[PDB]
């Protein structure tokens, strides 16, 4: 079944949020309605500002600023690892975090900078299990 | 717990898609980064084009059209009921469909026009149960 009676006595669709996210990622792959390019060192990543703000405390602060909300290019701190950013941008659009021994430190540092706390907490838990 | 091992051996976050949708609806309530106004008769509804395209075959067609993708105002067919549109716009941003005996016919006609098939199918199932 695709729906259920929610706690508030309203009909709720089980797969709706994941289907919207799937379609937003499809728009990203096809470069449709993307309104910003995130520059990390020499790498560029096209995205939708609303998705970035919905997933990151840093992007939420930047795109609510009256002056920065209109910028089409956003440059991140040059210390940010582009692969770590790519993994997190993929996570924002998919709910899947490709965490590996070789990338976990850069993904954790990038999530700290981007203010994605649950991702930071998860990284710490996986690091603690290795020690 | 907030995560699990997905079928593809990747870490997946259970609440991520619903949390992104919750934040997109918060942006809509605060009128932040909304880039279109949908006009239905005398009523106006501000929204994010990406969310509309992700939820409707009609909006997906309109906003992928090279000429219409740039429009800041979109006028719907004057026969469309504004309450039916409002209920569906709320559903797009929340996963909850406020279906009632008094609105089900207008919600079904609006979902047919907007090309939201599962909503149409659900409306038909609820109508069939009343007859
Ligand atoms: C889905 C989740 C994934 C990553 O974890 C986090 C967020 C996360 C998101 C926001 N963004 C809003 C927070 C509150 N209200 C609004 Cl309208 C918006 C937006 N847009 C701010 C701060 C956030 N923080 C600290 C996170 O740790 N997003
Ligand atoms: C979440 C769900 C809610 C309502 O049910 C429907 C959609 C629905 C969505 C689209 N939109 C895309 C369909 C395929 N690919 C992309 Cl990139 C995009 C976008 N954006 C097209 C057609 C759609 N149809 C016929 C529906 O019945 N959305």
């Amino acid at each position: 079944n695709l729906y259920f009676q929610g706690a508030d006595s309203c009909i709720q669709f089980t797969r709706h949020a994941s289907d919207v996210l799937l379609n937003l990622n499809r728009l990203r792959s096809r470069d449709i309605l993307t309104d910003v390019v995130i520059v990390v060192s020499r790498e560029q990543f096209r995205a939708h500002k609303t998705v970035l703000m919905a997933c990151s405390g840093l992007f939420y602060s930047i795109f609510t600023d009256q002056l920065k909300c209109n910028l089409s290019v956003i440059n991140l701190d040059p210390e940010i690892n582009p692969e770590g950013f790519c993994i997190l941008l993929d996570f924002m659009y998919t709910s899947r975090l490709n965490l590996r021994e070789g990338n976990i430190m850069a993904v954790m540092a990038t999530a700290m900078y981007l203010q994605m706390e649950h991702v930071v907490d998860t990284c710490r838990k996986f690091i603690k299990a290795s020690e």
